[PDB]
């Protein structure tokens, strides 16, 4: 189990107020910390939020939070369901501030909601490196749907804030779960693009400084966008994409005749196109959402390779493997091609 622990600074909130925090699990002795950002969409006006207040309020609040989480997944310490990272220190950063971990703004007199998402990791971060953090090797920073795009927006402003604070031999790195959107046209007529670029303004959101840079003012919300923000970024990221994910389905409007087989065949040859330079990603052709937490995220293989070997191949790579291939992509080009999809 891991335990819930309130910021001690209390001025990095979720969206109503209350505390932000995180749950932690140490494995003294080990020096891997994984540091997982939950997801479940967002919230980018007052209606909206209002609404997600009444019905979502876990993913506003941390008023309600329970006093421990059972860690599953690639946060089990149980070897047989997390082959990979069984003996780090795991991490869950519960996602209550609705801005793709985007945000820097307190709720004040004239904000009704806070949207703190990038200074609830900094300040997680931070209170971690009393705690054992600060002899770590590697901080690999996850999270899965809204955490993954939320790894790849903070994943180099985490090895930033490490460097400046004086800790420069932990090696940052990214493992972002379905976080890897496309700004594609609708199936059929609030879109990725428009809810973004508003939450932005709504939320004071913050991207990755080169990928800023490039885009700049009034563009940011295309740093929301995996592959336009990805070949910015220093730290190693890790990709992990459903080539069908659900969440991508729902904002196209996608719920079978040729227009819409068309369709669905056309995305997964976009997804996989713009991971065809993404060197260490696992990419099955499935319809799905989310992997990386859930308890049988071993099961599915892509040619031949789970995502825990592969995960564990990355690693090696970091200290092309005979054996153990980190660029796992499907080609097969319908949901459930791959006989390994979940069920
Ligand atoms: C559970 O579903 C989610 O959490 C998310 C869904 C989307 C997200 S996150 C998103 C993030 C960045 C850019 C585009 C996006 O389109 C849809
Ligand atoms: C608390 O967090 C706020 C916002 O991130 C920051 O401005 C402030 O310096 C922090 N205070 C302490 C004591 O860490």
């Amino acid at each position: 189990d891991l335990r819930l622990h309130l910021l001690l600074n209390t001025s990095v909130t979720c969206n109503d107020g209350s505390p932000a925090g995180y749950y932690l699990k140490e494995s003294r002795g080990s020096r891997r910390w994984l540091l997982f950002l939950e997801g479940g969409w967002y919230c980018f006006n007052r209606e909206n939020c209002d609404s997600r207040y009444d019905t979502m309020r876990r993913l506003m609040s941390s008023r309600d939070w329970p006093r421990t989480r059972t860690g599953t997944g690639i946060l089990s310490s149980q070897p047989e369901e997390n082959p990979y990272w069984w003996n780090a220190n795991m991490v869950f950063i519960p996602y209550c501030s609705s801005d793709v971990w985007s945000g820097a703004s307190s709720k004040s007199e004239k904000n009704e909601y806070a949207f703190m998402g990038a200074l609830i990791i900094q300040e997680v971060v931070r209170e971690l490196l009393g705690r054992g953090l600060s002899g770590a090797k590697v901080l690999l920073l996850a999270g899965s749907s809204a955490g993954g795009t939320g790894v790849l927006l903070n994943v180099d402003r985490v090895a930033e804030q490490l460097e400046k604070l004086g800790y420069p031999a932990i090696q940052v790195r990214g493992l972002a779960d379905s976080g890897w959107f496309l700004d594609n046209k609708q199936y059929r007529h609030c879109a990725p693009t428009e809810a973004i670029r508003r939450g932005i303004r709504y939320w004071n959101g913050v991207v990755p400084e080169r990928c800023r840079r490039q885009f700049q003012e009034g563009e940011e919300w295309n740093c929301f966008f995996g592959y336009k923000v990805y070949p910015t970024l220093r730290s190693p990221v890790f990709v992990v994409q459903w080539l069908f994910d659900e969440a991508q389905l729902t904002v196209d409007n996608v719920h079978v005749q040729e227009g819409l087989r068309l369709y669905i065949q056309n995305l997964g040859r976009e997804l996989r196109h713009t991971l065809k330079d993404v060197p260490a990603s696992f990419a099955p052709a499935c319809l799905s959402h989310e992997i990386i937490i859930r308890s049988h995220w071993t099961d599915v293989q892509v040619k031949g390779t789970s995502l825990p070997r592969a995960l564990h191949c990355w690693d090696r790579s970091l200290h092309p493997l005979k054996g153990c291939p980190v660029h796992l992509v499907d080609s097969c080009p319908w949901p459930h091609c791959n006989p390994s999809c979940p069920t």
